[PDB]
């Protein structure tokens, strides 16, 4: 599924993401729409051959089993084919898990490269929340 902007926003806000870990909502938003253009099925391979999947490119290395990454743990207990289901819920439970972690957002490289710094308040402009 491909989330529109607004439609995503308000799904990460009942999921309880804004302002989790001090991350306002348009951080949020603004991360999944550099990581994947709000697409649940976006999934990419990385060098290390480990494999980002869903709406926050959530990686098999830490966070979610998908059999071929070898040497890598499963945090999120998770396959990772659950984070590509056109319901968010996996993805967003597993991203409180990452950005709790000690890095925050910069877990999210999109996040820290595109969205950093910037203003993420544009993000949910116009949107019913
Ligand atoms: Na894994």
């Amino acid at each position: 599924k491909v989330f529109g902007r607004c439609e995503l926003a308000a799904a990460m806000k009942r999921h309880g993401l804004d302002n989790y870990r001090g991350y306002s909502l348009g951080n949020w938003v603004c991360a999944a729409k550099f990581e994947s253009n709000f697409n649940t099925q976006a999934t990419n391979r990385n060098t290390d051959g480990s494999t980002d999947y869903g709406i926050l490119q959530i990686n098999s290395r830490w966070w979610c089993n998908d059999g071929r990454t070898p040497g890598s743990r499963n945090l999120c207990n998770i396959p990772c084919s659950a984070l590509l289901s056109s319901d968010i819920t996996a993805s967003v439970n597993c991203a409180k898990k990452i950005v709790s972690d000690g890095n925050g957002m910069n877990a999210w490289v999109a996040w820290r490269n595109r969205c950093k710094g910037t203003d993420v308040q544009a993000w949910i402009r116009g949107c019913r929340l």
